[PDB]
């Protein structure tokens, strides 16, 4: 029964459709996000942000932990998956997950290779929340899907990595907005 | 009075009974069987293998030629219906069936929209056969409720399209087990 | 300039890098493979399989033909070398070599005590090659490393020996996968 989540348009957000997630702040706080790759690891993909803020980057599709509800709202676990126009240089899902603790940078990356609906300790890494506490639109890694786990709970904010911008867990989140792709 | 199928236990596939259907292959060959959509067709929603080796996607259920045996065996025509809750469907069955030509592939695709039960020329593009080949067991469209009629016959592997991986008629069939669910 | 060898995580193979090789077939399919130690024989060990597909067993190294080009790459021979980072229970080697001929099976076996290097008639059974059909990778035996010389050239499989899961030329080759160790 939560507020649904608004595009540009004004629209609330329907699961299924597909979305382009850009920067609510221009200029150089970048672009859209879409699917990179990195130099020690060609599979999985990473979540990548444009440098050029004309750049809307990879659409995604919101999936609801109950799909009987079509509306994408705040602070609710949902899968975000990337839908790319490109042909796919691998063969894991490009479904948003969290990684495993990175010792070399000490960020928690959002990366792909998740899982679509089992909600549950198998798929904690999967859900995501969406929220708009002092930004425009924020993304928030902390599912509420198993009550008796322990779970990372923070923002989700962007951070340079060997000339990619990244998004890894962070206390000052980033501003987002939504675009239908049409 | 060939003989039945079974899942990763052990334990022989039961008409009715849901069990999620996995890639045997696993690491790049995906996992489980699930439902996807296309960016240009909403409904009837399609059949796709989700990518990660840890969701086995969705569960399905077989529904027999004859309604009152109860064992899913192997070389015999049945019904594949997923059993999803998604509310994106536009009303269409999860029953799994043949689609017709695409044109624009080349490849005769899976989709949903199939019928349970009613054999015959009718239901013909709807029953599916599991074959044992040579890895784990591999599905294959060779329907036999209509002697009198000309369908393909090949087994059934996965090919890549719009992003997603989707299952189409072919001579090298891909492998898979049954996970009770 | 062969196509380079992949391993799980989308990187080419790389010459003196750990890997476990791991059954591209899970479930009943097995996990990795490691040093085992027969009834009869204590050493040299064999390559065996763990029947838990969670265990990747003990890694390993490729040794190539040219100790310079780095990528490990199809068709192309090598030999191959168990890493234990267990106790060496022998004093023969842990470099992969095909077994004399077994009267009792009818099977080429693939034991250790190879020799790494001097491509020839001298280490003639200890040069193996990786290819892939419609699975991840099929190891091969058919050594170049002497054209004047007559060896068996086929596939690699796994049958079972006394309980335990080994290794031997067979004319259809098992299914696996690297991962880094």
């Amino acid at each position: 029964k939560n507020e649904p989540v608004l595009d540009i348009d004004g629209e609330e957000l329907r699961a299924g459709e597909q979305y382009y997630v850009v920067s609510a702040i221009w200029g150089p706080g970048g672009g859209g996000l879409a699917l990179g790759r990195l130099t020690d690891q060609k599979c999985p993909e990473i979540v990548v942000q444009r440098r050029s803020d004309s750049d809307y980057g990879t659409p995604v599709i919101f999936h609801n932990l109950d799909t009987k509800d079509d509306i994408v709202r705040l602070s609710t676990d949902f899968n975000v998956e990337f839908v790319p126009i490109r042909d796919r240089l691998c063969l894991t899902s490009t479904v948003w997950k969290i990684d495993d603790y990175d010792t070399s940078t000490g960020q928690w990356w959002v990366t792909t290779n998740g899982v679509i609906g089992n909600p549950g300790p198998q798929t904690l890494q999967s859900w995501f929340k969406i929220e708009s506490g002092n930004l425009g639109y924020k993304f928030n890694f902390c599912p509420s899907v198993c009550e008796s786990c322990i779970t990372l709970c923070s923002d989700i904010g962007r951070y340079g990595n060997d000339g990619q911008m990244r998004l890894a867990l962070a206390e000052s989140g980033w501003p987002f907005v939504f675009k239908k792709a049409s």
